[PDB]
């Protein structure tokens, strides 16, 4: 259509599966396997980007361009990888993808909500959705277009470290929290066929359902471990939220480290191709986890050769390398140029990448916005985060005996009160792993507002608050407190490093609950990614509230304790007696919980 020097999967008006054959047509066997290379920005250069007709970059947690950097650095960054790649003879543009799991959550300053877990507590797809809207707003602040959400992991056991990051054990919860999806990407149009991917365009971006699958079944929920349960119980529990995900055009879907009754997934060609491609219809793009192909083996990284081969032939589509990029691309020329692996299969994977960024519209606007900058951290989003925190709130426990008056909603005027606990001004704890840091981080690491600030900006002006970490007994029975807030629980922890067999919060947690209830009534807020042992904190104190990782946003925590609204949270895993009960899950035969799956006492508004 029309000039001398016309290509047509350069024209935007033309349909996406022609853009895509007349770009794939043209390709060398370089570029092809370029497109299916992932890379960390820690490892990028123009040279190497250029030079090896890169296709994606990403950050892993953690990957930063410095601390503290701005959303213009962000997008300063992601440009000058960018126009590396579109300098190439074909000026394919790479996608910059990250995990933005609860908001852009890297990233200082953005917007954290609440974990999963909390979410799968709301009952509100809508309110998820709309962190999907404002997710996306952040993400592109930053000029990063792809994020590495949701995980639909159905988390069948709370020892695994990942637990957090699953909305419930129950699958029909995770199957309705899959409108993060649309929220991410933008609603799909009337017309829409089932797998096919989407994004509305510049202002929104692909997304990723993972990791496929049974990630959330692990024996005894070890991480990237072994998930032994027959194709029925896979296909009941960690398979439905997939096909819920295919009807919302998912752009992409990441593997599991996982295996399937002894089958990796990186190498599982039955699932990967015969399930998600050739049943589920997909045609999006299958990426791999970080270096999940090299953990097929056992040393990981031990074949690597093997690992490509395999992961290939199963169907995988971009490699998340991520550093190792020039083993990884001179391996698979290699299986590609001995016919190991047919280019019928190099030209599907290259199709699946080019068809998500051309659908996403990746081609028309390769560079970042410099007026979505603002977007990052923006008010209106912390309002969504601050309503998904209050909505969270699990109150477990109003009153130590029947005829108790109940101790929530708290008055917001009193002489004084008093705010304790190691979880009380830490904002790093309470928004848990995947902040700032990989394995998140203590302290004031990003913009939000504690516990503690939350109860300062929310009492009457007559009331004096007081602050002690840990406060021993005599401090809190001298102190003349009207009651006591006291917050603790777990530490951040991501993926391994939170499997953890007993549940038990570090002390001082239950020592300082005890001290502080001890000599006046008081709310104990329990901060946690998964159930812990409770019955202890539960004897000591008035009230208790599971508030699980609510993110930046505290005075979503202040908001239900001081009655502006009621609490309406269920709980959306089931509370063990026991860690010897475990696994444990809703509709069990010996189904013994101290709380079942959809427990939670209520208030009414003040
Ligand atoms: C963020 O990368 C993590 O890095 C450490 C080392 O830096 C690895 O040991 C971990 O296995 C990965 S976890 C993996 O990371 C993907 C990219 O961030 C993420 O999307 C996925 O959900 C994780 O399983
Ligand atoms: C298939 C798989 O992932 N198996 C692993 C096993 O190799 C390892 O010894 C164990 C560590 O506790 O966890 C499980």
């Amino acid at each position: 259509h029309h000039a001398a020097d016309y290509v047509l999967y350069k024209d935007a008006t033309k349909p996406v599966e022609d853009r895509v054959a007349d770009l794939l047509g043209r390709m060398t066997l370089a570029e092809k396997i370029g497109q299916m290379t992932q890379i960390e920005r820690l490892v990028a250069t123009p040279d190497v980007l250029r030079d090896n007709f890169i296709g994606s970059l990403l950050s892993g947690g953690g990957s930063v361009p410095r601390k503290g950097a701005t959303a213009k650095e962000w997008q300063d960054m992601v440009d000058g990888f960018q126009k590396a790649c579109m300098s190439t003879r074909l000026g394919i543009p790479m996608i910059y993808g990250i995990d933005a799991v609860h908001g852009q959550n890297n990233v200082y300053g953005a917007t954290i909500f609440p974990h999963n877990v909390g979410l799968g507590a709301t009952r509100d797809p809508y309110l998820v959705k709309r962190i999907g809207e404002a997710t996306a707003l952040e993400v592109r602040a930053t000029g990063i277009q792809y994020a590495f959400a949701p995980c639909i992991a159905v988390c069948r056991d709370p020892r695994w470290g990942r637990c957090y990051e699953s909305y419930s054990e129950d699958r029909r919860i995770v199957q309705s929290m899959t409108e993060l999806i649309p929220g991410l990407q933008g609603d799909v149009p009337k017309d829409f066929t089932s797998g096919m991917p989407f994004v509305a365009g510049k202002n929104k971006v692909a997304a990723c359902a993972k990791h496929f699958v049974g990630d959330g079944g692990t024996v005894d929920g070890i991480n990237e471990n072994n998930t032994i349960i027959n194709r029925e119980g896979l296909m009941n529990i960690h398979m439905p939220a997939y096909k819920n995900a295919m009807d919302k055009g998912v752009s992409t879907v990441m593997i599991s480290y996982s295996s399937w009754n002894g089958v990796k997934m990186h190498a599982n060609q039955d699932l990967v191709t015969g399930y998600l491609k050739d049943t589920l219809k997909f045609k999006g793009f299958v990426i791999s986890d970080w270096e999940g192909i090299d953990r097929i083996t056992t040393p990981a990284g031990s074949d690597y050769s093997y690992s490509v081969k395999a992961s290939i032939l199963a169907g995988l589509d971009m490699i998340m390398v991520p550093n190792k990029y020039q083993q990884f691309i001179s391996i698979l020329t290699g299986h590609v140029n001995g016919g190991v692996i047919p280019m019928s299969r190099i030209d599907d994977a290259v199709t699946r990448i080019l068809r998500v960024k051309f659908t996403m519209g990746l081609f028309e606007n390769p560079y970042a916005d410099p007026a979505m900058a603002e977007q990052l951290g923006k008010q209106e989003h912390r309002d969504l985060a601050r309503e998904a925190a209050r909505k969270s709130l699990v109150l477990l426990k109003n009153g130590k005996t029947s005829t108790d008056a109940p101790l929530l909603p708290l008055p917001k005027k009193a002489p004084k009160i008093l705010v304790a606990g190691s979880h009380a001004d830490n904002l790093g704890y309470q928004c848990g792993g995947w902040t700032i840091e990989f394995q998140g981080d203590t302290g004031r690491t990003t913009v939000g507002t504690t516990i503690l600030e939350a109860v300062k900006a929310a009492v009457d002006p007559s009331t004096v608050v007081v602050f002690a970490e840990n406060p021993d007994a005599e401090f809190v029975k001298s102190g003349g407190f009207s009651y006591a807030i006291v917050a603790v629980g777990e530490h951040p922890y991501t993926e391994t490093k939170g499997d953890n067999l007993n549940l038990t919060i570090p002390e001082p947690g239950l020592s300082t609950v005890q001290a502080v209830c001890g000599g006046v009534r008081c709310a104990t807020v329990l901060i946690s990614g998964r159930p812990v042992v409770v019955q202890p904190l539960l004897a000591a104190s008035d009230a208790l509230v599971a508030a699980w990782l609510p993110g930046s946003e505290g005075q979503g925590v202040t908001d239900a304790l001081f009655g502006d609204f009621g609490f309406t949270g269920r709980l959306p895993r089931t509370w063990f007696k026991s860690v010897d009960q475990l696994p444990m899950n809703v509709g069990d035969a010996h189904y013994d919980p101290l709380f079942r799956l959809g427990y939670g006492l209520t208030t009414n508004a003040t």
